[PDB]
């Protein structure tokens, strides 16, 4: 029985991996997460210049879930591409590099430098489409025209196969049209959903209070909150798009939750609010569990049940 | 101490009701909630002829939240007309009748026959956006001109005061443009916020199986799950139409979770999942708990503290 898999051309002993933003900011943290049981991880998405993000309180967290209005601290693209280059121990594990520029220019600059270390040392780029654009207008993957210049303009930069993380849908006809937006370009090779559910708003009852500073306290949504929101998009996104892989993100905390992402079509597994509250021994746990539910069921491999969800009747 | 409340020229018990949808498709349910304690009540959105709706199993709930796809079953509009014409106790309470015709003229022809009723009687018009996907459109409340279309057809044909139960959104850009074609209306007195969240997906991971049939197992989400989402949006329309009331949809199981609804901006809270779950009791439970948090931080009335969440700095 095992959790390998072999995709984009690289070998990944088990389907978790951080999500993106979480212990993946700095060099400890992305050691950290090398250093844990995960079977790949993510760098946090990047801008050209560093940024110091929103004020604090950004993030927080409860019994079922998270809410975070981080604002894109990072340290910034030059930090993350040496971190590729030159730090990055890829016989341990595979490296994922998040990009999330504040404009098309400033994305291809990056995927343009990007490019060569991509090619040399096998980094894969994850283009964070579930991003502010012009303020006033929706996120980039609320907006199917600037979301194609985005793909359209990447591709022509970069030239070589690379990801997408989207936001959650909520509509059969964004789900049709977001996957068919991506199906026009082959070099998307992975789509992961989701992003956090965006603009929500936490408040405490004993103070009459919103939780986090930002944004007048609304902030996207991670963890149990949003699982069954996750699996649909996993499952959209699935059978819209049969020549592309999906990874999964939100609301995992355990090896079922991960089962059921599996199930719906994921490929990888991402690990946000769970692992942010658990820290990375969430992974030895998370694979312990997998293998409990797959023993159960007397299933040997992840492709045995990928994607292999019922419906009824 | 009591919660009761005037709104929309009607008096109110107390802010409770249930969600359109739950407990009250037919005279029993509709004489149920009569004989609650619920503030008032709203009927099942109806279409201008009866519908079966969706094959079963076609709800589900757990301990997070509910997921639906029941397909708009009702008795048709003429059965709800009839029994807010002849059959409700206005002496008991206030009752909404809600409409989702399948197009325009369908609202029309329905809200034409309200009017007379409404000025006799007193029902109110809640105006349901939501209606079952069709291929190549998006959901009225999403497709911001045909929202405009539909509300400028309804207040011509209508002519007086009424409401409309959105869905959520998840982009500020979208609660922007949203709440500036509600206040073109000026006869669009109340928003309900919100509808269930659109198509997720509740996977049984026992059976490998989704728990509903219709849709491939996709429905809309209620309960625990969306509270946050609930909030932003009656938060979101609360700023943003300082002339309309906001009516709190979503995840509400106790008294504090009202609370927070009302907190956020509710004049009247709906409850769907935990009342589907729960009964009808739910309502006296829903009261003492709210008056008891009340009463802990010296509040004497709603008025006192709704719409009054703090922000940080
Ligand atoms: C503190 C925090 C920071 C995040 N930053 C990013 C980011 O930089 N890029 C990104 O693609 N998603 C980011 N996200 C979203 C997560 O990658 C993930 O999509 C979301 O939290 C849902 O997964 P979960 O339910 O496991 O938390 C962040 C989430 C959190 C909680
Ligand atoms: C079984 C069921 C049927 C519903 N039918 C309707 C409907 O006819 N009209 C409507 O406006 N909303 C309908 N809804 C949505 C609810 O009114 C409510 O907006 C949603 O369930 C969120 O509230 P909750 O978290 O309390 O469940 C329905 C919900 C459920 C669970
Ligand atoms: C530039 O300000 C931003 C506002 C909202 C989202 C983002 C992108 C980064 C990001 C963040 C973030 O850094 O706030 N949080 C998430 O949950 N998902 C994300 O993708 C940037
Ligand atoms: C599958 O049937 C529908 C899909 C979307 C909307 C509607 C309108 C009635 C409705 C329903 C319903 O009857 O399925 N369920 C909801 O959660 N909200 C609603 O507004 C039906």
């Amino acid at each position: 029985m095992c959790l390998k898999l072999n995709l984009l051309d690289h070998v990944f002993a088990n389907p978790f991996m951080n999500a993106a933003g979480v212990l993946c900011s700095t060099e400890e943290d992305l050691r950290c997460m090398t250093a844990s049981s995960s079977g790949a991880l993510v760098s946090k998405s990047c801008t050209s210049a560093p940024r110091d993000g929103n004020p604090e309180p950004r993030y927080m967290a409860f019994p079922l879930g998270s809410i975070n209005s981080m604002g894109l601290p990072n340290l910034g693209f030059d930090f993350y591409l040496k971190y590729a280059s030159d730090l990055h121990d890829y016989s341990k594990k595979p490296l994922f590099l998040s990009i999330s520029g504040l404009s098309v220019e400033e994305n291809v600059a990056m995927v343009r430098r990007l490019a060569p270390v991509a090619q040399e040392k096998g980094v894969l780029l994850e283009l964070n489409l579930s991003c502010p654009n012009v303020p006033g207008k929706p996120q980039v993957a609320y907006d199917f025209e600037a979301m194609r210049t985005y793909l359209q303009q990447v591709s022509l930069a970069y030239g070589l196969p690379f990801g997408v993380k989207m936001p959650p849908y909520f509509d059969i006809a964004h789900f049709d049209t977001a996957a068919a937006v991506l199906n026009e370009f082959p070099l998307v090779k992975f789509v992961t959903c989701v992003n956090s559910v965006g603009n929500g708003l936490v408040i405490d009852a004993e103070s009459e209070s919103v939780v986090i500073k930002p944004k007048q306290g609304f902030g996207g949504l991670g963890g149990k909150y949003i699982l069954p929101t996750a699996l649909a998009n996993v499952n959209a996104f699935y059978r819209r798009c049969p020549d592309k892989l999906v990874f999964g993100c939100g609301g995992v905390y355990s090896g079922e939750d991960a089962f059921l992402h599996i199930l719906a079509g994921a490929s990888m597994v991402q690990v946000g609010t769970a692992l942010q509250e658990e820290g990375p021994g969430i992974f030895t746990r998370l694979e312990d569990e997998l293998l409990e539910i797959m023993a159960r069921k007397g299933y040997r491999t992840l492709e045995e049940f990928r994607g292999r969800v019922k419906t009824i009747e």
